[PDB]
RNA sequence: AUCCUUAUGCACGGGAAAUACGCAUAUCAGUGAGGAUUCGUCCGAGAUUGUGUUUUUGCUGGUUGAA
């Protein structure tokens, strides 16, 4: 009686507090350069007006 | 702390080319694009279509003429 046969116990599974380390999202080569194209040209375009 | 590998970003410098370099509310693409081959197999990343410039873009200097 003390300890009951009868039931069944499912106990609180003890979720572990994981760490979430922000994946390194890497780029394709071609979308670095993209990038680099992009960035660069906004640059210049930047630089003419700011040189006319 | 010193030395080196990789990638990238910024730049000194040097070189080549622009028949080249993009762009896309496109279509498809490592769940295979496109290729090789001694035929056993092998390489593996763009291809298609559309389109913008492309004997050139942006800026300077000179002589000159113009008169």
């Amino acid at each position: 009686e003390h300890p009951s046969i009868r039931y069944v116990a499912h106990p609180l599974p003890e979720k572990i507090n994981e760490a979430k380390v922000s994946i390194k999202a890497y780029l394709t080569q071609h979308e670095r350069k993209r990038l680099r194209r992009n960035r660069r040209k906004m640059a210049r375009e930047a630089r003419e007006i700011k040189i006319k």
